[PDB]
This record gives C-alpha cells, structure tokens and sequence, in this order.
C-alpha cells in the first residue's frame, strides 16, 4: 500500500493547516493586544514630552522633575529607574530636548504574524509570538543618537510595565533585543524590539506615501536595532531584509512555501517542547531546497518528503542567513556542531524515515499514527489519508 497525505496536510478544517492556522479569536486577540501596547507607548512618550516641554518653558529643579515623573505612567518603573528618567530629562540640552519634543514612536509588526506563518502552539510552554517593533525617527547618528539609548529604553519599558500593572497574569521580561510581555494563561507573548531610523527620510517617505493613495522602504544601513545588554548599544539589523526575502521567496517558489514552512515549524514544536532549530533557519533551508529541487505543489505529501530528504544536508553545510550583514550563520556547519546541533541533526535525519514508513503503513489508521510521530497527535481524521493511485 501507498498512501497520499496531501489532504492530511492541507485540509483547512481537519488537516494540519486546519490545526495550525490561528482561530479568529486568536488572531483578533493578538491585534487587540498589539493595539493596547501601541496606545500606551504613544501615551507614555507624550507624558514624558509633556515634562520636557515644561523644562523648556521654565527652568524647573531636578526635584520638581522627579515629582512630575512620579505622577506619570513612568511611576511603574523602579525607584532608581524613575530617578534616571528624571535625571536624563533634566540633563539634556536645548538641541537634544527639541529633538525629543519632536519624537513620536511609530510601529510595525515583523515576523510570522507579518508574513503569515504563525502556528497555533502545541506543547505546554509554547506560545504565540507577535513581534511589534517600535521605530524612533531621529537624526542619522554615527556614535549615539541625540535622544539617548537609555532614555528610549526606559520609556518603552515604562509603557510595558504600566500595562502589566493593569493586568493579572501578565509579566514583563527584558531580552537582549526587546522588551516582552508574557501572558502565560493565553499562551501568548508580545515582543517589542526598538529601532532608530532616519528622521528626514522617514518624513519624506511618509509625505510621498500619503499623497499617492486615496480611499515605503528606508535606507537599510540606517535602521538601527537597540541592544539592551552589552556595551554596543546599537546594531544595524534591518528586519525588512528578512520580510522582503521571504515574501520574494513565496512569489518565486509559490504559495505552498508558507504551508511547508508552517509544517516544518509544527514538526519542530512536536519534537521539542523548548528548543529545536530556529524558525528562520527552517525557512531558509526550506527555501534553498525548493529553489533547487524539482517538486509538485499539488502534492504537499510528496513535497514534504522531498524537503525532509534534503534538510539534513542543508543543516550539515550550515544555513546562511538571508541577511548578509548577519555576523553568524543561522545554523553552524557540521564541523562546529556541539550537543545542541547534534541533537537537531539526529531529529532531522529521523524525519524522512517517519514520512516513508507512514507512506507504506498497513491501513489509513496506522498511516495517521505513523505520520503523527512527526507532527504530533493534532490531525485525528484518518479519512483525510487517501490510497495513492
Ligand atoms: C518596517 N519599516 C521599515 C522600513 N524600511 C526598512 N529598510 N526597514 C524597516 O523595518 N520602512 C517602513 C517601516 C519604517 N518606517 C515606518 C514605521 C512605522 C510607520 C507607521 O506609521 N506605523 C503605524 C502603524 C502601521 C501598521 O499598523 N502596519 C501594519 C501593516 C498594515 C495593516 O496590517 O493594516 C502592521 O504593523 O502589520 C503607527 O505607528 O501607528 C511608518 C513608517
Ligand atoms: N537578521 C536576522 N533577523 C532575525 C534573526 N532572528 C530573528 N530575526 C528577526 O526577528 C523576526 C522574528 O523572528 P522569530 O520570532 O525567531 O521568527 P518567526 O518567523 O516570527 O517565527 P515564530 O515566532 O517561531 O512563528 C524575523 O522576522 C526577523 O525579522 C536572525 O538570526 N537574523
Ligand atoms: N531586527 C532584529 N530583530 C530581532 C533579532 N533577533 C530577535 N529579534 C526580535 O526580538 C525578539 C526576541 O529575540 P530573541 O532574543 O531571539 O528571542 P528568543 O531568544 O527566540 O526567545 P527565548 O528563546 O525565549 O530566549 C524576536 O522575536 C524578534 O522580534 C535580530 O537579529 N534582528
Ligand atoms: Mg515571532
Ligand atoms: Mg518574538
């Protein structure tokens, strides 16, 4: 016997796509959460600019500034953090202060929510992730921006911490590249990386944008990611580079690319409760395979076998980042594998065996059980599986 799994993979009700794609409850929940973070962040910046405006108009003592700070949403930072914000506002000169009073944070989501590969989480501890970047248009800087790294990080933190203080079961986490709100009971977190971008170009592009529509991309090397730990405060990491690479890959390869990428992530979620290869390494390897190996989009069962066969080789050679400015590969080459990478290799080598043995199982029932060794017990309708012609 030979079974075909195309429907097992693609059926939008019962099949794997059916199990992975967010419910509307989940999708609207994520957008509502993002809206709440965006609102609070703009409010907090307005509150801080309010104080700075006061400083400009009349010379206010440091103590008066502290007092004013302690009355705003910034009160949700620790005591020493509040004093630091007051100190930073008190201490900036006319020029920096004028820049600050002209700053309004802007937002743009990146990651799987943006390019539509966000899967419903599988094991306990696994969470849906929305990556909403905050952008701070300021003058081009070589060393350090007019408005300080410290100040900007503190305000975004205050915004996030102020929301946690208003929501049972939310908690704040600081990561190296973002601030995070975790909502365990909803299996969700929102990440907020922060970027500096050129103010003049931002304005020019926004003016162009609004004039040319009725009812754009910045210079990549000036998109600066703020880093929270380490002595390097900023790194040139433009998230649009990955978004564009993936969207262009989808165009070039076809619409089955997003599906097979979801499947590989689902495989990952089933094989490890935490850990496994990154989502981006899986996408990059999969793109490389589909660009170079003949396949048929009308049988994702066959396509998934083709991918599984070639993944070990991709990862063994090291997976290069689509961002050539990246300082490391997305996955190291095999001569540099330690325990972590060896564990990944051994699971990848297992996958094509699982898919093969499912294909040659004795019944539809046994076929389902076998293939569910790769993706977990998510699909339950064995009648999705069809005897190959
Ligand atoms: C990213 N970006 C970027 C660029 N270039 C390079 N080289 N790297 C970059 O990272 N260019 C554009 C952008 C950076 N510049 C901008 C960033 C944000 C905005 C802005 O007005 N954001 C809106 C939200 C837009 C939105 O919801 N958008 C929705 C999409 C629309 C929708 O879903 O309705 C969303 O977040 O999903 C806001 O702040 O309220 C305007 C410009
Ligand atoms: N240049 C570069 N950007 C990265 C890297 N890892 C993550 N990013 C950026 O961060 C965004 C989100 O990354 P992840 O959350 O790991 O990946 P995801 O595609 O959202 O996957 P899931 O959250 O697992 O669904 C990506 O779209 C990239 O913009 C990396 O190694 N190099
Ligand atoms: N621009 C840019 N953004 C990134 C990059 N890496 C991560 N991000 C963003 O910051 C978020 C958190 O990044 P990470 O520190 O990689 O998160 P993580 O290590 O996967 O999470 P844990 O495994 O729980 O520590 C991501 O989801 C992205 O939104 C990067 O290289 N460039
Ligand atoms: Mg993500
Ligand atoms: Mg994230």
């Amino acid at each position: 016997m030979t079974w075909n799994f195309h429907q097992y993979y693609t059926n939008r009700n019962d099949g794997l796509m059916g199990k992975l794609v967010l419910t509307d409850e989940e999708k609207n929940n994520l957008k509502a959460l993002r809206k709440i973070i965006r609102l609070r962040t703009r409010d907090v910046f307005e509150e801080a600019k309010g104080i700075a405006k006061a400083v400009k108009k009349s010379a206010l003592t440091f103590e008066i500034i502290q007092e004013k700070v302690s009355t705003t949403q910034i009160k949700h930072l620790s005591d020493s953090e509040q004093r630091e914000v007051a100190k930073l506002i008190y201490e900036m000169d006319d020029d920096a202060r004028d820049e600050f009073l002209g700053l309004t944070p802007r937002f743009w989501t990146q990651g799987s929510f943006q390019y539509d590969t966000l899967n419903r989480p599988f094991q306990p501890g696994q969470e849906m992730d929305i990556d909403d970047g905050t952008y701070m248009p300021m003058p081009i800087f070589e060393s350090e921006p007019k408005i300080g790294h410290s100040l900007l990080i503190l305000l975004v933190d205050a915004s996030l911490k102020s929301l946690v203080a208003e929501n049972h079961g939310w908690k704040f986490e600081a990561k190296q590249t973002c601030g995070r709100i975790k909502i365990e009971a909803e299996k969700t977190h929102i990440d907020v990386p922060m970027y500096a971008i050129p103010k003049d170009e931002f304005q020019k592009k926004q003016i162009a944008l609004e004039a040319n529509r009725s009812f754009y991309e910045l210079d990549s090397e000036n998109v600066n990611l703020a880093l929270r730990e380490g002595d390097r405060k900023w790194i040139n990491s433009d998230p649009k580079i990955v978004e564009d690479w993936f969207n262009d890959s989808c165009i070039r390869i076809g619409k089955h690319l997003r599906k097979v990428c979801r499947f590989m992530k689902a495989w990952r979620d089933a094989q490890w409760d935490v850990g496994g290869p990154s989502s981006i390494s899986l996408m990059a390897a999969t793109v490389n395979i589909l660009d170079s190996v003949a396949h048929d989009a009308s049988d994702l069962g066959e396509t998934m076998k083709i991918i599984a066969k070639h993944l070990p080789s991709e990862f063994a050679r090291g997976v290069e980042s689509p961002d050539s400015t990246d300082e490391k590969p997305l996955f190291p080459p095999s001569y540099k594998h330690g325990p972590r990478e060896m564990d990944i290799m051994s699971k990848l080598e297992r996958l094509p065996e699982i898919l093969s043995s499912a294909e040659s199982a004795d019944s539809k029932s046994e076929a389902l059980k076998k293939i569910n060794m790769a993706f977990g017990n998510r699909v339950t309708n064995s009648e999705l599986i069809v005897l190959a012609k």
